[PDB]
């Protein structure tokens, strides 16, 4: 079965640690990003997410939110826990990074879209 | 201040209820979608999000994860609390829909993307 | 039938003019954006796109590219030409705005994602 | 200088051929996808893109539209010409897949999103 619980690392170099996901399929962890869109000083931020358990799947669909402690932005990732053809766990995730604009008119450019493959760290 | 706690509705016609966002920026709510990508029967589903709290922002940034109870998918929403010119709170978001593929070789078409404007229900 | 040929205007205020789409389903036009992510001075830029004609559809799928003359970025829109329940033509488009980064390491944040509903201007 | 003219291949395994990008930044090519979202039989399809030419950039920005001949869809790719540290030209893109819905009330799930790293074939 693919499991979210553990230390992971991604193609960018950010590390993330998810804990035991309870019955409700919920979990928490911490995210130490390696890069930032803000020239602010990076700090390990909290992560609180959730995984799907409808048909107690082996390679479950999930999604979590990162509360950025060093910026006013938020980031959400959705992905799936896969067991790659080489027998190892990989998380293919896609994210949306929302920035904080002032007047509602600037909103058209407050969202970035990207990829991230997390491997067991 | 733009508050997330409350009953909301959106353009597609979905309704969602957020409660008290705790000190840590966390909140839980329910999501009753009025539309589904799957032929399955729609069911109200849990919401676990979080609002950024960096400079005690009046128009805060947030992100939540919807754990579908009627599908093997997960949806992540990111956006921001704006207080529309006319005087109202309007929620501008962009979401990412993750479907469960059977093989990692199909991962490429499992993620959808869109917009959603929420308003106080 | 929904037709791309004509003057259009969007929710942001940018105007665009598409010309006669030839046999190959190809067309060209000009795009005068109303807003920009760059504080550079806006200039009407060219547009060169293409529409799908496989089953000579009435509400065709399309996509075009905007060569920004006042910035080093590019923007692509994909959408569909619809005939809204009120009898009028609307183009629901979704776009990706690519920015020009220097070192390949900055690429993770060079892409914005958004919406735009074009109505007959 | 990073050149777009040439034979390319990508992670999914698709091949694409761009020719001479004219003075105006325009180019036409063919796309032979190795993967499809539709059960239909794959067919090589036309490509009509354009590379931004603002400061005669060595690592230019571009965007193209693939007109699928085996489906009623359109795909738009945006990215940038990088010249990898090791000394090679690498194409970093993000695409947006537009499917044709029968009713505008279904428009919400017609757009997909992803990544694609191209390399000289
Ligand atoms: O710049 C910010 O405001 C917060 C940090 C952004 C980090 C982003 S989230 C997606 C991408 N992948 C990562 O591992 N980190 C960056
Ligand atoms: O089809 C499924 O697997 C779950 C249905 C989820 C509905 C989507 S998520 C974003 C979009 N906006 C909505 O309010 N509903 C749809
Ligand atoms: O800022 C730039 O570099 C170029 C102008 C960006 C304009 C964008 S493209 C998507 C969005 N919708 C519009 O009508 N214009 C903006
Ligand atoms: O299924 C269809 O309607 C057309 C198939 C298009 C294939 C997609 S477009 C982006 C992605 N990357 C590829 O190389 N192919 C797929
Ligand atoms: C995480 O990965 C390694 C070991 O886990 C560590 O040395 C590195 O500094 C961490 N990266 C960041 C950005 O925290
Ligand atoms: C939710 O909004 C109103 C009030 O909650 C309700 O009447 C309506 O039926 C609901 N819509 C959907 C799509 O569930
Ligand atoms: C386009 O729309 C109207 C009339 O077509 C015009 O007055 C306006 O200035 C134009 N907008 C821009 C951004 O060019
Ligand atoms: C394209 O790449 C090589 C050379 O063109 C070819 O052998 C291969 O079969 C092609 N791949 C696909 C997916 O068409």
């Amino acid at each position: 079965k693919c499991s979210l619980t553990g230390k992971w690392t991604n193609d960018l170099g950010s590390n993330m640690t998810i804990g035991a996901v309870n019955s409700r399929g919920e979990f928490t962890g911490t995210y130490t990003t390696a890069v930032t869109a803000t020239s602010n000083e990076i700090k390990e931020s909290p992560l609180h997410g959730t995984e799907n358990t409808i048909n107690k799947r082996t390679q479950p669909t999930f999604g979590f939110t990162v509360n950025w402690k060093f910026s006013e932005s938020t980031t959400v990732f959705t992905g799936q826990c896969f067991i790659d053809r080489n027998g190892k766990e990989v998380l293919k995730t896609m994210w949306l990074l929302r920035s904080s604009v002032n007047d509602i008119g600037d909103d058209w450019k407050a969202t970035r879209v990207g990829i991230n493959i997390f491997t067991r760290l």
